[PDB]
């Protein structure tokens, strides 16, 4: 049986590309859902996630709509149209304009969005939730890390940047020292900065400081302040021990860094993408007000997500407390409510014109999100563009969003079986939902304050421990994974799925049968198709080297390791593909970590 | 088949108390060689220590002579006010101009040997050695491992409140303070561990080394000078090293949190002298003599050696024995090895070639006083509180009178009665203790399979270090030149070891990436000591002579049996969860010497031996 | 508990060299056994036999060089030096030993063991018999014109072009005329003698080389030759020519196949313990094989003309005279010695039939057996490195000599061996015939590794199965007499004797071959393709599966449908 309807053929056409029925689905899985995709798609001339697939699709559609009474949309359109493309001179001008070192550093950061030595931009505090507050924190640095010489690759590239610079004359060796200078500078920064996993004691990284020694105003260079909060007593001290000669090798670094930024300065994507990064609400406002369709998205999710939450939440005091939390969560779908036009322009009212174009944006994004300080604190915004594809949950606002963007690629479509959408949007949403109850979110509370949402914290750690075991004993093909730094978002999806699956189940228990075998691979119920979908989303192959590269640095695990682990931890699925016990996808033996 | 001797029967008797033939040989090798020793006891090293100790006791049963005597006689036999004045040398917890926290420290170190805000050992420079120097460095935390990051498994909170409830029993009668301050003396602790260097980073000494003199710290920070008086005209100017130039740079409610923590600690491990009450929160001769055994090191040593055996004899044996090992180990060279290279070879080879021995006694220790010169100063007065405190005062004060004289290369790190070698790649040295010239590690008239699995093994087990990714650093003579490129090869190969330990759990694990180093030596040493025993025995071709207690076994197998008998250690389980964990060391490093897998008769494809990627051949 | 007798250490190195521990000893038994010997060696086909055969030929060059003072030897020597650098067809055959249009040789008549009847069989081509004619393979078809024109121009003009396609065509028309080997498996039919007046210049043909009854093995191919019939001469040239496209080997080998006597006498006498050592081994198997109608073959064996070693008609007098028809003086030799070898075997026709003949040089290695007269033949060369040298663990000498003996012996009881009686003549046995289907079927359920078939070779297949399966029992007995020789070989202390025995046996067979020659080999021999051989014949012997106790399910132990026997 099959709802022959075309769109359903379209949904089956997207599910066929990567079906790989040759391999048994009860033996392994990730093969049976992406191996095609790995195969057909030769590596586009790294990692090519179905996400970035989407990214191309949407960002294109953006471009398509752009080209065409209209204010900001016009701003962008101009900005982009300036993309089809020397001007090093301009940069040189910037440096010259600079060359009280701090305030310099300040303004550099400011008008070039380049963060160095203090990666700072504000939000609500935690401990007193209306009062905006600054922050100061260990920077974020190109390599993420001992063993490696990849260090020396960083070296080679550094010297080669400043070399290619040395084209312009407006001393052909000393660079071969300045190099080693900035390198071992990396090394110091890192070797005192904080590695990741330990970035969870929000209890800790909160100590406040207002008005340690060696400081210059330096806030000026960003534009009675509140208490600047400093998230690494360790770090923001370690600068103080690292300070008239200093200027020579210390400024040496900030240049080479800032330079290294934009070396490079149908490809149209490249720059359009960047635009979405920096003028985000702008391009967003494009995307929605260029796709305009609300019904299919102001509801389905706002039907789905509500279903999901309610289910999961409902599957002592805690249960309630947490409930009140979720029930409370501010939940922003598609996109915010500043969108007729004017006011869109009005927040976005800081640009106009006939690397300069890029420089006008860099400093406009560093101020845009940091201009709320002067105004009252809010719980109602985004973190990023409603034109990316992601879903994020800044518990500091207890805000769950879904950028309208994703809801078109295989995470959502309107006219598709409730299966697909309960595995796409439904998943990543329920993923989010829980993602605020693991040991990141759990430390917060329905406002964003802190005592502890949670003792059952025991049972919590009981989950986490065993899961890390399972992982560091279920190693991806290409050499293994990390623990905690992976559970970080694993535990999330591991739960969120079960949520979404229950949701599907109860839903379809609320609407009779409806199970319409899907019209290109007609041989399943929906359920199997639901799995097949969630499987699908993460279908991506990656550069064998970049595999391990992004094995470490990625917070959350390789694709395969996920998709064919998370499943292994579901009795339900175990049924759905009427398999036999004592197989490669059954933890009778290496027991499932029943997360909930 | 075998000979009828009194000595061999003893070596055959010991064999019979470990084993089990019942369990399969290749199915969990650990249990196959140590089942019994597990089954009864409630371990091996601790065993040998008990032995050598009780020996020292019978010895002491009668001037180092008298010093250690008096020492023990004290430690068996024996409130608060005095040390209270010590505590009241600051001011205490409940209810001030800004004190040089260090001056407090330096005092407390030199007076108790109680490292806080710095463990500071002092010796041969790393990279200009003709001299000595200071290694001012982070502490070594009371709570074993920086575990101030990943689970909230800190009840030292409450091992703290109680163990600090002394006061309202000391001099007082107000808990809320006491609690919050207990939580605090933690919360600082965290604020430390999150700034030391977890061992992983503490490989490449090349970046530890940072020579500074109070000039430069004064320029670097806020007190060092004023500190160093805590430690005899000094050499303040002499190259000092702040190994970890990460000092997090730092108020009422924050300053005195220190003095709390510090005092927390002092009293926390001097409750013994306090009234019999609080000692609660923690054998007689064992504990005692051990306290000595790390305090007046050479004393007990001299007692042992020049007391109970003919120096010449065992020393002259072990000389050539070790020499055999070290030799064939050299033979494990470029010619043998893979990740290496010609000149990298020649060098590291030479590093061996110019490398030193030392056995039992120092070169001194046997006109017989001169040792009683080394340990000279240690006043004797039975005319214990003052006693211990004094003796520590010495152990370290001795450590530092060493500072200002000139650097040697025959350093005897530790008291020649601890059953372990050591090899201080700072300088270069290979000292082995008489206290090991003994049972299962060794004996005079036992099968050689043993005297290579015991003294033999440990000899190699350590010697390896001087080629680990730590040994590479220090040259032949002790310096930094990155002796060997080959490295890439080396690290990659190591990653085999890494995964190996990482996928085979003992309890119910023991993540590998952390313990890499010592793990590699597990292999290296044993690999050699075998290859030697092979060589030696081939030179004769007769020793085989199966053992009386059991014909069944081979002149070869028993080698592995003995080695994997050393680590027979019934680690009780609490202790297991609180080097690597033994059962691992045996099983794993047994895998990787396929030579074994064969020579133990058992089919391959078995969970003691892996296929084609047979062995992380890193030696 | 092993042994350390140095003689065993030498034999140990050989077996261990090819043996691989990486793979398990049950799954792909053949694989585990000699995966090494595959992966060690350089680069036609090359295999353990070719290995030994080499070794011994090296040795014979050696001794050849050493003593250079019987004239026979002297001949072979000078030869070796020199090498380091109707009527129509008959006449050529005579002068060349290169066959066409009819292969011809002589031996005891099959009717009676007295007169030496003339066998005229269809001939064997350089390429395989039934490889040409199938809606199939397109091989080399020009290589003929290729090699012709090569030496052609050197002789020096395009007649070549036609002449080729023509001669090839004559071939193609000759091949499908032949008989496949699928049914050269029945002597009831080939034997149908004619006289010297029945041919209707065959009289003349032979007169190229008789009044006796003449025998035509193939009357369908012989009758087709009459319908066939000038340019044919080209063809023969081709072949004659086509004969002729470290040389140490190829030289001494040519010698082997052509001075098939001197070589043996110059190697075996450059010895009383060896013959006596194998004398018992040969008498051990035979009887054990026996112990299992019955009376006839019982006799046959008890009357089979055993012959160890090498001929007994090998002072010098005989060796001189037997080959005295030589005279070779100072590579026209190639001709000279081709015309002496084929004439030496054709001259026997006049003489009465014997029971002692020696069918080939005692130089190379395969225990050939003539059901024709009745004779094993284990030429001295074989009993050597890794089949059997004088002092190895009885494990081997059984797995070596004992084997190839037994594999030979049993021939008297296969597809053919049945239809001969110890005389050398003819006449519930159906029961056995059943087994045939069984093996060839079960066997055919297995394949080769590159095709994937083997319904012709049940001859040698069963010859193996039996010969070994018996031999092993024989060794078992032998040691049941004593119970100590179990001293396990040094440098390998994880197999028991019986294990070894197998391990050896396997190793006897290994080989690493180019795929092309593999597929050709498949359809050009009476052999399984070795891997199929080892694996399969061991799929059958129970005692093997036992000693390895490879439990059920593992793909070498399906006793459920058991293993047919003989």
């Amino acid at each position: 049986n099959a709802n022959r309807s075309k769109e359903w053929k379209n949904a089956a056409n997207t599910l066929l590309f990567g079906l790989d029925e040759s391999v048994d689905p009860c033996e392994d899985f990730y093969g049976f859902t992406c191996n095609k995709f790995i195969e057909r798609i030769d590596l586009d001339e790294g990692r090519f996630t179905t996400f970035s697939q989407a990214q191309l699709e949407v960002n294109s559609d953006i471009v398509k709509a752009l080209e065409k009474f209209s204010q900001t949309e016009r701003i962008t359109k101009a900005a982009f149209q300036s993309c089809v493309e020397a001007s090093v001179n301009e940069l040189l001008q910037y440096i010259s304009e600079r060359f009280e070192l701090y305030r310099e550093m300040g303004r550099i950061e400011q008008q070039r969005a380049l963060p160095t030595f203090m990666y700072t931009w504000v939000n609500v505090d935690h401990k007193n939730v209306s009062r905006n507050s600054y922050y100061i924190s260990q920077p974020t640095l190109p390599m993420p890390r001992q063993f490696a010489p990849e260090l020396d690759a960083r070296t080679k590239a550094i010297e080669n940047v400043m070399k290619a610079f040395a084209s312009d004359i407006l001393y052909d060796k000393m660079i071969k020292t300045a190099a080693r200078e900035v390198t071992q500078i990396e090394q110091k920064i890192a070797m005192a900065s904080w590695p990741d996993d330990e970035l969870r004691n929000h209890e800790q990284q909160y100590n406040p400081y207002e008005l340690n020694i060696r400081f210059g105003k330096y806030i000026a260079g960003l534009m009675f302040i509140g208490d600047v909060i400093v998230t690494n007593p360790a770090y923001m001290g370690f600068l103080n021990t690292l300070f008239q000669m200093n200027q020579y090798p210390f400024v040496n670094y900030i240049i080479v860094h800032m330079l290294f930024e934009d070396a490079e300065h149908d490809a149209r994507m490249k720059c359009v993408d960047t635009i979405t990064t920096y003028m985000p609400y702008g391009t967003g406002y494009v995307y929605v007000n260029s796709r305009e369709d609300r019904d299919q998205v102001v509801e389905d999710v706002k039907q789905q997500t509500e279903l999901i939450m309610k289910t999961f939440l409902k599957k002592g005091e805690s249960y309630r407390r947490a409930e009140k939390k979720i029930n409370e969560m501010h939940r922003n779908y598609g996109w915010p409510k500043k969108l007729d036009d004017y006011y869109s322009i009005l927040e976005a009212y800081n640009n106009k014109t006939d690397t300069i174009l890029n420089i006008l944006r860099r400093g406009y994004e560093n101020r845009e999100s940091f201009r709320r300080k002067n105004e009252t604190a809010d719980r109602t915004n985004f973190l990023e563009s409603p034109a990316s594809v992601n879903a994020w949950y800044a518990p500091e606002l207890n805000s769950l969003t879904l950028p309208f963007g994703i809801l078109t690629s295989p995470h959502y479509d309107l006219q598709f079986p409730k299966a697909f959408n309960f595995a796409g949007s439904g998943t990543v949403g329920g993923h989010e939902l829980v993602h605020g109850f693991d040991d990141e979110g759990v430390q917060f509370d329905y406002d964003g304050s802190l005592a502890d949402c949670s003792k059952g914290k025991n049972g919590f750690k009981d989950m986490a421990q065993c899961v890390v075991t399972q992982y560091n004993a279920q190693c991806c093909p290409a050499h293994c994974a990390n623990g905690a730094h992976t559970q970080g978002e694993n535990i999330a999806d591991l739960g969120g799925l079960q949520a979404s699956y229950n949701a599907y189940k109860e839903y379809i228990k609320m609407k009779g049968a409806e199970e319409m075998r899907l019209p290109g691979l007609e041989k399943f119920t929906p359920n199997q198709i639901f799995w097949i979908s969630y499987g699908y989303s993460w279908c991506a192959k990656e550069t064998q080297s970049s595999l391990v590269k992004r094995l470490l640095t990625n917070p959350h695990s390789p694709n395969s390791c996920r998709v064919n682990q998370v499943l292994q931890d579901i009795p339900s699925f175990a049924k759905d593909f009427q398999c036999a016990l004592g197989q490669k996808m059954y933890p009778p033996a290496e027991q499932r970590c029943k997360v909930w």
